[PDB]
C-alpha cells in the first residue's frame, strides 16, 4: 500500500549517456550502495540523464 | 572588468537541437527573463545540448 521512503542520487563516474536519433540511451556499469527502509517502505532510486526532464 | 555574475538555466521547451554531419546544432526561439548585473557585473546565460562538452 505505501510507496517510497529513501531517495538518494546516484554517482556519475559509472553513468554515461549517448544520444542517437533524438533519443538518449544511457549506459550503467558499476557498483553502488543504497539504504534500505523499514517495513512497508521502499528503497527507491532515481537517476538523471543529460536533461532535466528525462 | 569582472566576469559573469547572474547565471540562470535555459528553458528546454523552447530550445531544439539536431545533429547534422557530426555537428549537433541547436536553435533558440523564445523569451527568457534574467536579473541584470550591477556596475561591472555581467548577465550571462547558460545553454546545454545533448552531451557534456557542448
Amino acid at each position: 500500500d505505501p510507496g517510497c521512503s529513501e531517495l538518494i542520487q546516484a554517482s556519475s563516474r559509472i553513468t554515461t549517456c549517448s544520444t542517437e536519433g533524438v533519443n538518449t540511451k544511457c549506459r550503467l556499469s558499476g557498483t553502488a550502495l543504497i539504504r534500505a527502509g523499514s517495513v512497508g517502505a521502499e528503497a527507491c532510486l532515481m537517476l538523471k540523464g543529460v536533461k532535466e526532464d528525462q
